[PDB]
């Protein structure tokens, strides 16, 4: 017997999935009824599932799900999509996307460096064990900061709770190493190279983070921390959600 | 809109609970209708919930649940119970308990040391972020072992996937630090003192594990790794689940 | 008094060089009497010596040793040269180069990912503290592989025991950071860009080694791990040791 | 062919020993001709050699060397000895011990905390890859510190260049983890338990080194950093080298 808030509760989702965070996921934005970088997301999700010993449902199954989801909210310019894989479980959902105010891309947001660490074994996978990231964001919100930053076991700053951090300093856009290989950040790097900007990767500690931070992710595009450097205005423009 | 395996889904539990493993829990054994260390489990569960910013629904609600569960199994020699807290979630469940073979407590089990780590910030809490522990047990079982052991960031051996490791050498019982403070382990410590055994806590590296390993947990009692020494027979007896056919 | 294998011995070398691995070095290939990338090798040896507080004997001294070594092996199609610097020690040596079976450049070799680590302070320098590299190669050879790969303290795969690893995917060549800045790897990178390929540098975890691996160094040129990707065929040709004639 | 400073040098020592720091070693003190803790030193040298794939030649080969060495000091003053093992290499040596000023065992010495790291794999062994230690000691000596301390990859303080650190705080003697398990430090730990003191191992950061630091090593015995705490006076006296009368 199993009770939820006093009331008997039946089956539905497997225990591993519900009780143990035993899943991998990804989140995409759809714009004009077209998901951004669908292939990249499915290729990553498949890699993550396989690395954690989950069967991947196959692209066709997700494409099928997408046929229904894309029409779920006809009055919204954009959608937030989530694709989630667990043993016995393909969970695909959609909700209206609510863009940040444009003024946040012009004026920038704040970040909070937290003391929370990524998992040494899971940090490179987008998994249901998300508490360290949720906790980091909770800490950040406690100061109205937009994003919280996490560390590895060595004290490097390696990730945001839901965005990938970049640092612009000297003449150079740096991608912080050590965390999730974010799709948005790789596209940003690609676009920055495409514009003749200097792009490099590096492992950073908090004391090395001098210059302008930015945050990339499927939920936000490219979001500057504090007022952006002028050199990156066009790069930010290019990744602004098309949702106004 | 949500689809489960292609078919629409009216989701019963909150998003974060399912998607983020955002929960704390505890698992208890009941013997002949009586829950073991109920006070300690509810104390820990509240402590873990408060540490992780999750609303605790109160002892009474859980004790209400408990009566119902116990009523559903009036004949069961033993039960495994589980109490889980998330935001907007009070989950309480019970199912028949089945013991390990009695010989295991005499002849002992195998462990496998794995390369999986606990989370630096959540290791002390019993949370829904339980994947490393799953992976550790999966590795152990692949290798024909009963339990998989996990490391901290520095390579200390700090936990089992669902049991708490102890080391016994000469006349002292060591509790290995850096993992979950298991309730069973603390009880085992308590009983060992009462036996005229000394008890110390420390951080141990694999090579520091000289002596007899044992495993403590709510689901097993106290289980020796390999045959136990007779200095521990008393302790093994005391914690052996009272759950074999009448 | 010092006994070597029971026999009293007056040390020809200073204790630091011998007991403590206190040296920097480089190994070059000479092809038909001409050293490959001599300028690069000597500039790096100087940089490394100075970085570690070792006095550098000057290029002219090694140039003189080089000629002396060349004179000694007038027939050899290729030579393996080692120039080593320690305090009060210039050591220059040569032996005939032993070319790999030519088919390895077509069929590729195997690598073994090992658990050996490079040193946090010395990974960037080519030093006589070389035991972790030898141990990695030992393990690789015990497992039937050609090269062993080493990690950094953080878990990235950052080096091979005597070659620099490269990863090709999609249409970009990645140089693995964290280990020695090899001369051959830099040359391959420059050549790859000239062939129209994108080149990127990053720290990679073992798990992240998706695509084709290759190995670069003065001892091998550019050697593929398993059969190469088509895109890199011209680079394998360009860097092939000219040592089969 | 090898050239040493332009002059042909004859083989003598194998490449791995010579160029790669591929050795394990231990250093002993002898007082009146008998080496302290000879069995422990030899047992450890054997374990270190085996762990690193180096053939250990047997205790008797070193004992034969020892007899040869002792023959050349009939006077039997204190001796500093070193036993070194590489592949095809057994090196044994002895020279007069140089005692520290007696005053240092009551006054204590200074240490310098360096940024040099130990090697992740080799920190637990006493090997020829000794450059980080050398470098740490050189830094210490620039400011008149007796010893330089080294870190691990996390920033823990895990060893001295040639001595093992201990920390005494409340009434507990701590052995700093992460470096070589010194013979002297284990002996000290044993004697400390016999005095009814508690002894624990701990992994320490620089912040956490509050209390009395001490250094243990086959050369120095037990050597305090700053004046020592009274509880430890008997241990300093037990381990003070018998090389002053
Ligand atoms: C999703 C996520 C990101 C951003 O990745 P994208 O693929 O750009 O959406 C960054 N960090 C963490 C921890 C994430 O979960
Ligand atoms: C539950 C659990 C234990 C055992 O704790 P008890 O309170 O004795 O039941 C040990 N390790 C882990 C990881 C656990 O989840
Ligand atoms: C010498 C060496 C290489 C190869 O470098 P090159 O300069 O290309 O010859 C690669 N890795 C290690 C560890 C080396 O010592
Ligand atoms: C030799 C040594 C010590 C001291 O060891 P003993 O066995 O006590 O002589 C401490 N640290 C390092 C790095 C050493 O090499």
């Amino acid at each position: 017997m199993r009770l939820l808030n006093g009331t008997p509760l039946a089956l539905a989702l497997p225990e591993a999935f519900l009780y143990h965070g035993a899943s991998v996921f990804t989140t995409l934005r759809a714009e004009g009824g077209r998901p951004l970088w669908l292939e990249e997301h499915l290729a990553r999700l498949r890699r993550h599932a396989l690395a954690l010993g989950l069967s991947y449902p196959g692209d066709e199954a997700f494409l099928e799900d997408l046929e229904a989801l894309l029409r779920a909210f006809p009055k919204a310019p954009c959608l937030r999509l989530r694709f989630t894989v667990g043993e016995g479980v393909r969970l695909s959902e959609a909700r209206p996307y609510a863009p940040l105010p444009l003024s946040l891309y012009r004026e920038g947001v704040r970040v909070r460096l937290t003391g929370y660490r990524v998992h040494p074994d899971l940090a490179r996978y987008k998994t249901g064990n998300y508490l360290p990231y949720r906790l980091a964001l909770e800490e950040a919100r406690k100061e109205g900061a937009f994003e919280g930053l996490l560390l590895d076991a060595f004290g490097h700053v390696v990730d945001g709770s839901r965005t990938s951090p970049l640092l612009f300093r000297e003449g150079t856009l740096y991608l912080l190493e050590g965390g999730l290989e974010g799709i948005t950040r790789e596209k940003v790097a690609e676009a920055a190279r495409g514009l003749g900007l200097r792009v490099e990767r590096g492992l950073f500690r908090p004391e090395g983070l001098r210059g302008h931070l930015l945050l990339a992710g499927s939920g936000v595009g490219l979001l500057p921390v504090r007022p952006p450097p002028p050199e990156l205005l066009p790069l930010i423009e290019r990744f602004l959600p098309a949702c106004y």
